[PDB]
């Protein structure tokens, strides 16, 4: 995808955590899949989302 904001929706599982975007992840999941086509460069920014 390379370009892409917000969050990509996956739904395994609800750990929310927040990505350094200052996003908000549904899971684990939203997370690496996201980041896999958008963002791979942030971090978690806290547990809980955001």
């Amino acid at each position: 995808a390379e370009d892409c904001v917000g969050r990509k929706a996956c739904t395994r599982e609800w750990y929310p955590v927040c990505g350094s975007d200052g996003v908000t992840y549904s899971n684990p999941c939203n997370f690496s899949a996201q980041q896999e086509q958008c963002d791979p460069n942030i971090t978690i920014a806290h547990m809980g989302e955001c």
